[PDB]
């Protein structure tokens, strides 16, 4: 296992689980995506263009909300575009990512 390895009882390597539900052409979704992209983190986008079933799945997790986008970090609902930009403005988003 040649290389420079960090040890601190990590066990199986796992990282932050970051999810965002979008319509590809929604300007608020686009703005949220840009922020996540600028952070350089790895994330999963659920592009649900025209998919009503997926929207209902989203609503079930997002406090019944059907507005877009909806963002989750480590299974916690963070909210929408304004919520994530607000967090960043307060210096609270990097810790969630989690740095």
């Amino acid at each position: 296992m040649r290389g420079s390895h960090h040890h601190h009882h990590h066990g199986s390597a796992v990282s932050a689980k970051i999810e965002i539900y979008t319509w590809s052409t929604c300007p608020f979704c686009m703005r949220a995506l840009a922020l996540l992209k600028r952070k350089g983190v790895e994330f999963q986008e659920y592009c649900i263009d025209g998919d009503n079933e997926a929207r209902e799945a989203m609503a079930a997790r997002a406090n019944g909300k059907r507005s877009l986008p909806q963002i989750f970090i480590d299974d916690q609902h963070i909210g929408g575009c304004d919520d994530i930009y607000a967090l960043d403005g307060a210096g609270k988003l990097d810790p969630l990512l989690h740095s």
